[PDB]
């Protein structure tokens, strides 16, 4: 194809030195220094196919091992984010599915099962259980949550959130989910102290609880789901079940610059999946008459999150390539990485909005001492 439309890419890609070796052999180095990442394509991907979808294109190729890469995946992801002409940011590259279930995750999540961004406290650079414990903790704590009060979590997982304001700071909770494998873990409610007056959980669509309201909303990780089109209804959502002057702490990955899809993650990972933008969801969220009152980012904090998971994956891949393929494998490790280059770049964001049904932190302390540990 053209020797000029791959130097064109990947000589205006990266922020640091690469060395590519093409199909034919032929080798370069762009940029100066000596490179810490060494890309190969076995095999031509068309031009074509990289000009409509970059992502698509060079994700099924690495996936398929027609590209094969010495070095870290994450530092060339957040390399071409760095880079406003790059496969990952230039319009002039933007014009199957796996049986995975609980085993799978087992193995690479912390013994919680969270699937969600972490919390890491200055004192803890790398134990993921205590810092999805501190995640649950830095929530609950924004709400200033009083005694015997009531809370709603939108899409409770298995259940960390819900039970620890239930045991720890005597909250009669809520929890909804649509995942009967989750909802299963009612188990912990009878068994852990008959929990039954102080906690429920409910298998349905939060969409229509009907008419009741809590003194409390947290939602963890629901939005990036809903869509572009529904976002404005979500927020509504939680209006609707919040009691007057309540407050909602809604968390969720959202993008600076503006929403967006990816096609490679739509395709392979989060099929329907939508990162909104920060104006989008600000917009959403006042016109659902909430007032924001706290917005606190945590970027960095899923960066870590998603290297740790990756770090774990990778340690536990001889496992994993057993049940599921090499191609699995390569598409699951580049997904980590990749996302976790997404956050290392700023190029996608986790955002804590502290909201109130009312005039901005009505029912709330004055100051944010409050908030920290």
């Amino acid at each position: 194809l053209e020797k000029t439309f791959y130097k064109m890419m990947l000589s205006k890609s990266f922020p640091f030195p690469v060395e590519v070796t093409y199909w034919d052999g032929k080798s370069e180095v762009y940029g100066n220094g000596t490179p810490e990442i060494h890309i190969t394509f076995n095999e031509k991907i068309p031009m074509s196919d990289i000009t409509k979808n970059a992502s698509l294109a060079l994700g099924e190729a690495y996936m398929d091992k027609k590209i094969e890469i010495q070095g870290s995946i994450q530092e060339l992801i957040n390399g071409a984010y760095q880079s406003a002409d790059s496969f990952m940011r230039s319009s002039k590259f933007r014009k199957s599915h796996y049986d995975i279930g609980n085993d799978f995750y087992k193995l690479w999540l912390d013994p919680t099962m969270t699937y969600s961004c972490a919390y890491f406290t200055d004192d803890n650079k790398d134990d993921l259980e205590q810092a999805q414990i501190a995640k649950v903790h830095h929530i609950l704590n924004k709400l200033h949550p009083e005694k015997g009060k009531t809370l709603l979590d939108i899409g409770c997982g298995w259940g960390t959130l819900m039970l620890t304001a239930a045991k720890e700071y005597g909250l009669k909770v809520t929890g909804v989910t649509l995942s009967e494998e989750q909802y299963k873990l009612v188990q912990k409610k009878i068994y852990d102290e008959g929990l039954e007056d102080v906690a429920e959980v409910k298998l349905e669509d939060y969409r229509e609880l009907g008419d009741q309201q809590w003194d409390y909303v947290t939602s963890v990780g629901m939005f990036e789901h809903v869509g572009s089109e529904n976002l404005g209804e979500y927020f509504k959502d939680v209006a609707k079940y919040l009691k007057n002057d309540g407050v909602a702490l809604i968390h969720g990955i959202t993008r600076q610059q503006g929403g967006a899809t990816n096609a490679w993650i739509n395709k392979y990972i989060f099929p329907g999946g939508y990162i909104p933008g920060l104006v989008e969801i600000i917009s959403r969220i006042e016109e659902a008459n909430l007032q924001v009152s706290d917005v606190e980012m945590l970027r960095r904090h899923y960066q870590r999150t998603l290297e740790i998971w990756d770090k774990n994956f990778n340690n536990a891949r001889p496992e994993i390539e057993k049940n599921m393929g090499e191609r699995f494998c390569r598409m699951w490790d580049l997904y980590l990485q990749a996302c976790a280059a997404s956050f290392e770049s700023g190029n996608i964001d986790v955002v804590q909005y502290l909201l109130t049904k009312g005039p901005s932190g009505k029912s709330l302390p004055m100051t944010r001492k409050y908030m920290l540990n």
